[PDB]
């Protein structure tokens, strides 16, 4: 029922920011790993199988406990990294656009303001752990979930997140996240988004 | 007062299992980092200043609120990192010797047995953090601390421990965490674990 996604793009399609190796490793293992620990424990477990990983997710009460974590684990990452292969392009990256890059004003006063504080939040996690920029009401946040645990998890909906895992970038920056973390934004999808702020609003 | 240890050995003097590559990095940037951060945070926090990494590790409560946490991440990644890099040797690897060795078989029957218990172990551990076989009396278990916790926050004395954040293998071994493991085995100084045992109890 859960199944890896498809990357709508070529895993080349990234290589100066993100090294396409990256790209097919993150991608074509440890992404579906999860899918598979995923699927693979919900396995007799009738109600949940029914149930979209979003909501799976969110009501973290309704699994047992013999494996909530294993649904923890591999149902964030899992919905984790689906959400980040569609937040970068080859054909991306700039400045926001839409509703969107005004809040994002409204906000920290200008977009380089935001940026500076993501950055910071992006190399704040220790450890494993991602970034986002949720949407907590008509109101936006910036926070910073550990491990792959994932905002919806506190009710927050998320529309942008950066894994922070060394495992997304140890392979061309080692320990320069920092470097890692500014290379992001060019990739950066603000198309989606928007979209993403769109729906979850 | 704290400072970053000298390699008993060469960085390639580990080339065949653990790339001299990550043994420069590894070294000469996170865990110097560690050592930095440290000192700069009990900068003017005269009692702690004047505490052995040790204690002052062990007792994490008498270190304010506002920078706990970082004398907690530095102060035991600092500390981790330091017995790291002596439990490993290119004159070293085989099986366990001295009273050490013995309380193995008592423990898992057999050398061969613990190894595959650790194994699990240091595979268990999700997201960043360590595995150890600590010696709580005059018993020794083995279980694996998150991040950089260590187990002297505890109060379980480690022997043996094992860096299992992906910064530690994802250049040689990128996801295949478990060969990375099987690896260390190779390296693995029993010398020192014998010393490390003798001490705590
Ligand atoms: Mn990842
Ligand atoms: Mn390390
Ligand atoms: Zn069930
Ligand atoms: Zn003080």
């Amino acid at each position: 029922k859960f199944e890896l996604p498809e990357l709508p793009y070529a895993y080349d399609a990234l290589e100066p920011t993100i090294d396409k190796e990256t790209m097919n490793i993150h991608h074509t293992k440890h992404h579906n790993t999860y899918v598979t620990k995923l699927n693979g424990a919900l396995e007799g477990h009738e109600d949940l199988k029914n149930k979209s990983l979003n909501d799976l997710i969110s009501n973290l009460d309704a699994v047992p406990e013999n494996i909530r974590t294993a649904v923890r684990n591999n149902g964030g990452g899992h919905a984790n990294h689906s959400l980040f292969w569609k937040l970068m392009s080859p054909n991306g990256g700039g400045k926001p656009t839409g509703e969107v890059a005004d809040k994002i004003n409204d906000k920290y006063g200008s977009f380089e303001k935001f940026q500076e504080e993501f950055a910071a939040a992006a190399a704040g996690r220790f450890g494993s752990g991602w970034a986002w920029l949720v949407v907590n009401n008509g109101e936006i946040e910036i926070m910073s979930t550990p491990i792959q645990d994932n905002p919806l998890m506190e009710g927050k909906k998320p529309i942008l997140g950066l894994d922070v895992w060394e495992h997304a970038y140890y392979l061309k920056y080692q320990n320069k996240r920092p470097d890692y973390i500014s290379a992001f934004w060019n990739v950066v999808n603000w198309d989606e988004v928007a979209a993403q702020y769109s729906q979850a609003a």
